[PDB]
């Protein structure tokens, strides 16, 4: 019975069943790590910048050392004040557990300390110096309720926690979970959110996601009116408001529709047998229907990634790859990867495998191939074609694999235990610390677990290797660009050596809304904010953006940098006192 004009109804960011709202548990409903729990800095994709939100400040006391100054006025949804305990607390907790946010903050992170009340500090770690790291880990730290979290643990495990009691729930956001059900879950507003005098408060009193079985599902109740706020693929967009004459928009009016999220991978497992081996891996990446799958599964709507895992999107990314060794590797213009099956069969040949009477290979060890899965969430319907178009080219080339598309959550069980074949997964997008941040999340060791634990952290595909950590240890221990460049460089020639994974696409930002309610949604006309999807980690600025119909309200005027006369700090100010500080 939710008030139709106050609630924003939102589709394709939660699939499958709620799980918790606890953010230490094995799996997390949508909304828990957006809308509840808030960062002491908001990074703006968009302008570059950071957005104090629970914090008001920085300061550096040398370079390796970082003063973090919380509001005063930052206080917990039952009144407790927001204080440095909880930041400590937060981190420490993740790392005793082996799971939640901010994970591998010990890597790079010597100590986090509550100097003062309000006060917390933040030590770089020398042996290992990352700058990047230092300033990610520190900046975007999230507290977490001490005063809350304790009791939990003298009653039960922490991972075991629901957190789905809403009078109980403790939040930082806006937005806490008001009900809950097998179809819907709704968060409603904090109306004396602590936030209220500097920010405002977001205009929806409640966010609703009805739980859709699939895409088409979604998409009819997009089209009739009942979403406001979409995350969903959706086959010819542009046919809503065009043929349709519904009151529906994208990012773009016209080609590509969306801006671009991150890196779409074929993700292999590295612990299976014959996956194990870097030339099955190399074989995949040649087998994959790269141009025909992104026009006719993906509309158009992203294009092929660059196998060196750096998004080449944006200019100033493309500074850190190196394109003569792409270009020398794979032999095309720009240096991205060929569907090429003859090759594809070829790099199968010299590495030893033969089909066997069945026309699967086996190789030179006696490794079959394998009775193989790609798998995806059921309902992901463009993911799930792109699936149906890699499987058969793989089954052609001796490599037996067939699609299955569990729930989501089953998915993502078996994605981040590490016990799936192959899947199509993201990894990271475009960032402050784009090339490294990928680097990070899809290379590195320290982030991942044991097969059979959960890992959200990163490398699913559990590769192991010694030299890459070395690399990122290295990579940013000066902010000399060079350095960073060489690291990268080095990076690369491994991924073309190793093929932990395959970068196969620039995944869609997936983003639609509806003016029937709710207006002022960001665009291209309107570049108020650059993650406006509803299941993006930085989502959370566009509730305060839109305003109700009926009655209009304007543009944050703490959106902008402080030049503009805005709140949001520069990333280019934050490495001038970085360097000041030496
Ligand atoms: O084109 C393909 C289809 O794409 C769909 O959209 C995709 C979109 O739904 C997907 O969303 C991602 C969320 O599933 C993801 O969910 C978050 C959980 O990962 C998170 O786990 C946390 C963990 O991050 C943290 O470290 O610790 C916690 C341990 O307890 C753990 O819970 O919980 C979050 C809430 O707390 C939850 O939101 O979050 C990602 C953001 O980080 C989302 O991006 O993302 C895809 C990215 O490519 C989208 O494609 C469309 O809906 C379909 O129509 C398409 O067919
Ligand atoms: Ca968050």
């Amino acid at each position: 019975s939710l008030p139709r004009e106050d609630t924003v109804y939102i589709g394709g960011a939660l699939w499958g069943p709620a799980t918790t709202w606890n953010l230490y548990a094995p799996q997390s409903t949508w909304g828990t790590d957006q809308f509840m729990y808030l960062p002491a800095f908001q990074y703006d994709l968009g302008r570059d910048a950071w957005i104090p939100v629970i914090a008001e400040r920085y300061e550096f006391v040398d370079d390796k050392t970082l003063r973090i100054y919380i509001r005063p006025e930052a206080r917990w949804s039952d009144g407790v004040p927001i204080t440095a305990d909880d930041f400590v607390y937060a981190l420490e907790l993740t790392k005793e557990l082996g799971i939640g946010p901010g994970g591998g903050w010990d890597t790079y992170i010597e100590y986090v300390k509550a100097v003062d009340t309000k006060v917390v500090e933040f030590k770089a770690k020398e042996e290992n110096l990352n700058y990047f790291q230092f300033l990610s880990y520190s900046l975007g730290a999230q507290p977490m309720p001490k005063h809350v979290y304790e009791r939990i643990r003298a009653q039960m495990n922490i991972k075991d926690w629901i957190n789905d009691k809403p009078e109980e729930q403790v939040v930082s956001g806006p937005y806490k979970l008001y009900y809950y059900d097998p179809n819907i879950v709704v968060y409603q507003r904090v109306d004396d959110w602590w936030g209220k005098d500097i920010f405002g408060l977001p205009r929806p009193k409640y966010l609703a996601h009805v739980i859709y079985k699939d895409n088409p599902s979604a998409s009819l109740a997009f089209e009739r009116g009942d979403i406001d706020w979409n995350g969903l693929f959706i086959p010819s967009v542009w046919e809503l408001w065009e043929k349709k004459g519904l009151p529906v928009g994208t990012w773009y009016k016209k080609e590509p529709y969306f801006i671009p999220d991150g890196v779409g991978f074929v993700y292999v497992n590295n612990t299976k047998p014959g996956l194990s081996d870097p030339a099955v891996r190399k074989a995949i990446a040649y087998a994959i229907p790269y141009n025909e799958m992104l026009k006719k599964a993906y509309f158009g709507y992203g294009s092929q990634a660059h196998p060196s895992m750096v998004i080449d999107l944006f200019e100033p990314y493309k500074q850190y790859i190196d394109y003569e060794l792409a270009k020398k590797t794979f032999g095309t213009e720009d240096g991205r990867i060929p569907f090429d099956l003859d090759m594809a069969n070829k790099i199968l040949d010299e590495a030893g495998y033969k089909k066997g009477p069945d026309g699967v290979r086996v190789g030179p060890d006696g490794t079959k191939l394998g009775p193989y899965t790609i798998s995806v969430p059921y309902g992901w319907t463009d993911w799930m074609m792109m699936c149906e178009m890699i499987a058969k080219n793989l089954r052609s080339i001796g490599i037996d694999v067939k699609t299955e598309f569990p729930d989501f959550s089953v998915w993502a069980d078996r994605m981040t235990k590490g016990t799936f074949d192959l899947i199509i997964s993201w990894s990271v997008g475009p960032s402050f610390d784009h090339p490294f941040n990928i680097y990070r999340f899809v290379l590195d060791k320290r982030l991942s677990k044991p097969v059979g634990e959960v890992t959200w952290a990163g490398d699913w595909e559990r590769y192991d290797n010694d030299e890459v950590v070395e690399l990122l240890d290295k990579a940013v221990s000066t902010l000399d660009p060079e350095v960073r460049k060489q690291a990268y460089f080095r990076i690369q020639q491994i991924i073309y050596r190793d093929m932990p994974s395959i970068p196969a696409f620039y995944t869609a930002h997936w983003y639609e809304y509806s003016t029937k309610y709710w207006i002022n949604w960001p665009s291209e006309d309107n570049p108020a904010w650059f993650r406006p999807s509803p299941w993006h980690a930085d989502a959370w600025p566009t509730l305060f953006i839109i305003s109700k119909k009926s009655d209009p309200q304007p543009v944050p005027s703490w959106l902008g940098t402080v030049d503009e006369g805005g709140i949001e700090i520069p990333t280019a100010k934050i490495f001038e006192d970085l360097q000041k500080a030496t």
